[PDB]
């Protein structure tokens, strides 16, 4: 682990790579591992990574970076600002609720319709926010490694081929 920190991207409005590369990279961005850089490089190998489709790419890693993390960080705040003993009220498996959320705020429920593994991970990312700001773990640097590491540690690698769910098994040819 490396502490690779770039204060850009946010205003990088950059184009060079279609909007079918937009779903395709950050569905794949979805959930892999806190070293970003070994997913984006190694994962988009046909991506040549010009200075301008790169701080594009990376515009919407960090617009779904920025704004998970506002989020979750939000929901948590507000959990113990206000004393809320349940976070299974906010971002926890909670259908119809939590749906409507991240389909408001991010898109129309196009992020995989979210299968039980999201909410799953809604659940242990918020559950250890929540037990951040809590314990005062949120002040402490380490606290966003800490998140990244236990939902990166349910699913490392992206099991899912969006081309067709029945496909995967066509990349393993001689």
């Amino acid at each position: 682990m490396g502490h690779h920190h770039h204060h850009h991207s946010h205003m990088a409005m950059q184009e060079g790579l279609s909007p079918n590369h937009l779903k395709k990279a950050k569905l794949m961005f979805f959930y892999t591992r806190y070293p970003s850089s070994n997913m984006l490089k190694t994962y988009f190998s046909d991506v040549k990574f010009n200075r301008c489709i790169t701080s594009q790419l990376i515009k919407w890693f960090s617009n779904f970076r920025e704004f998970y993390y506002i989020q979750m960080e939000k929901y948590a705040r507000q959990a113990i600002n206000d004393g809320v003993t349940s976070t299974e009220e906010l971002s926890i498996t909670r259908d119809c609720e939590l749906y409507r959320a991240l389909n408001m705020h991010y898109n129309k429920a196009n992020d995989f319709e979210v299968p039980e593994r999201f909410l799953e991970v809604a659940q242990i990312t918020l559950r250890e926010f929540f037990n951040a700001i809590i314990a005062g773990k949120d002040v402490d640097p380490s606290w966003k490694k800490a998140i990244y590491k236990v939902i990166c540690k349910l699913d490392s690698e992206v099991p899912e081929i969006f081309k067709s769910p029945n496909c995967l098994q066509e990349l393993l040819h001689e």
